[PDB]
C-alpha cells in the first residue's frame, strides 16, 4: 500500500448499499445532477442524492450516482463535476475525521488537501478552499430511504 502521505484512520462500515451523504455545515445532502454538475441539497427526498460508493483497494473509493450512473469527480482547478465514466479524478481517499465523521479527499491531488466540500448555501467548494477544521468537509453516511 501507498499512503499517499495521508493518515489511514477509516470510518467503520461497508459498501454494500447506497447511502446519502449529509454535510451539516448549511444542512445538505451531496447531490449529482444530470447536466453534470455537482451541488447540495436540503431536500431528502431529491432523487440525484442517492449514492453507491465502491472501493478501488482500501480506503479509496469511486462515489456514484444510483440515478445516473454518474461518478463524482475532481477537476483539475479544483472543481466538482459528475464524469460520465472513470478515471483518475473520480478517486477519493475516504477518511475517518475526530473520530466521527467522512472526509473526501482527490486522490489526484492529495498532495493540496483537495476535500470534497459543501459551504453553508449549498454550493461545492473549490478544491483550494477546503481545508481541515472545515466544517465544509465533514460528512456522515446515511442509509437511504
Amino acid at each position: 500500500m501507498h499512503h499517499h502521505h495521508h493518515h489511514f484512520n477509516l470510518p467503520p462500515g461497508n459498501y454494500k448499499k447506497p447511502k446519502l451523504l449529509y454535510c451539516s455545515n448549511g444542512g445538505h445532502f451531496l447531490r449529482i445532477l444530470p447536466d453534470g454538475t455537482v451541488d447540495g441539497t436540503r431536500d431528502r427526498s431529491d432523487q440525484h442524492i442517492q449514492l453507491q460508493l465502491s472501493a478501488e483497494s482500501v480506503g479509496e473509493v469511486y462515489i456514484k450516482s444510483t440515478e445516473t450512473g454518474q461518478y463524482l469527480a475532481m477537476d483539475t482547478d479544483g472543481l466538482l463535476y459528475g464524469s460520465q465514466t472513470p478515471n483518475e479524478e473520480c478517486l477519493f481517499l475516504e477518511r475517518l475525521e475526530e473520530n466521527h465523521y467522512n472526509t473526501y479527499i482527490s486522490k489526484k491531488h492529495a498532495e493540496k488537501n483537495w476535500f470534497v466540500g459543501l459551504k453553508k448555501n449549498g454550493r461545492c467548494k473549490r478544491g483550494p478552499r477546503t481545508h481541515y477544521g472545515q466544517k465544509a468537509i465533514l460528512f456522515l453516511p446515511l442509509p437511504v430511504s
